[PDB]
């Protein structure tokens, strides 16, 4: 029930560390990350899952100064996914894509191929050439994976906090990420929650749909 | 699983079949799914458009003109098709209706929690606003962030769909007279069943490996 899921699952606060993901979990978190969707199936994204305990440390680097409020959910979940996205989209990605998506089997043709490229380089010169917008672009299909993510892990049974308060040029930085063509955007701790959790028993509270929703 | 089958088996359909409508009961789930969306700092920066009606899914189809004339059909032969908007600046009115929604909600035990709570969004706001320079682009994430909620919500409820970048935003926005409210227009989302005319729907899904998207530590 996906309803249920989306109404109980919670930002987690605080985590107990020595509740780890199964096997069987950490592989399928990494075929959410895997398998969400993008615009022209452009999957412009990076993802660092950090599961030691030298690799968390690593990561927690980036909760420093205003941050710090964040480090302890870095520190003490099971498993910590660093989303990022690329920092300019190239025709060697778009290759890439377009050559994976053949050898999935997708294309009957060579025609269809050609024309699936076609179509995928109206938009991501669209966005490149013209708007010249192309990080914002793939940022925004990072953050779709993200939501995607977040209520996916909910389903699991996996606690789970999205993180925006950490800094991005430490974590770059730590990761080497501007030389390879990245840039992280959120954290994601995934794990079980602890009984320091706040908000595992406080109320979720939303804007009402007379304000947020119109039907026509 | 109960949510990786999902996963691997839902897709972006490109045909609808008009007959086949959701229920009274789904139609109320997909507005839960869309009010209940994380979001950084329950900023919650979003406006839906709902379309049911023949005439609402018209008028929202108006905007896949001229590249996009090849989404039109997917608008108006869906059951129901959300148009997801983001706000165009982060007002303190909004702000402030957002904290005192959570007091409302019983979030905060005393008035120093809630000012603490209103101080630290904020933070987070002004930084957008006046240090990054970024405010429209860090709501639209939260909505797209929605978005990608949304597309597994309404997978697992058993129910096809299809994002939809290829529309003119302009076009929709004076449709619905969205900049004048303070909203603009980012995603297209039609839900309902797919036709036979769905091409995608036998196709293999595709996805880069992950020795190529993923790094372990
Ligand atoms: C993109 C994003 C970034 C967020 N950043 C943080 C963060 O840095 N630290 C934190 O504790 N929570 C963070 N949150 C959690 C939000 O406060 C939370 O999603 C919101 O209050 C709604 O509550 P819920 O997630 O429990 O439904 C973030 C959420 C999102 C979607
Ligand atoms: C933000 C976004 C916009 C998209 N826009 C369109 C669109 O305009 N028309 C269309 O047919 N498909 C659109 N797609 C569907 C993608 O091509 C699709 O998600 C991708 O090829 C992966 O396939 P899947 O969704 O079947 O897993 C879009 C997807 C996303 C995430």
């Amino acid at each position: 029930d996906i309803i249920s899921v989306a109404l109980k699952r919670h930002s987690t606060k605080a985590f107990d560390a020595s509740k780890k993901l199964t096997p069987e979990q950490a592989e399928q978190i990494k075929t959410l990350l895997q398998y969400s969707p993008s615009s022209t199936n452009s999957q412009p994204w990076h993802f660092i899952v950090a599961s030691t305990e030298e690799g968390k440390a690593r990561v927690a680097k980036s909760a420093a100064g205003n941050y710090v409020f964040n480090e302890r959910k870095m520190l003490d979940a099971s498993h910590v996914v660093v989303f990022c996205a690329k920092t300019a989209m190239d025709d060697v990605w778009l290759k890439l894509v377009v050559d994976q998506e053949d050898a999935d089997g997708r294309f009957a043709t060579p025609e269809a191929k050609a024309a699936n490229d076609k179509g995928r380089k109206f938009f991501a010169d669209m966005h490149r050439k013209d708007l010249h917008d192309d990080a914002e672009w793939m940022a925004k299909q990072v953050y779709l994976n993200v939501g995607n993510f977040l209520l996916g892990v909910a389903a699991l049974g996996l606690d789970a906090v999205p993180i925006e308060g950490f800094d991005a040029a430490i974590l770059d930085a730590e990761f080497g990420l501007k030389e390879k063509g990245y840039t992280s955007l959120v954290v994601v701790p995934v794990g079980h929650h602890s009984v320091e959790d706040f908000n595992a028993t406080l109320p979720k509270s939303r804007l009402p749909q007379n304000i947020t929703l119109t039907e026509v």
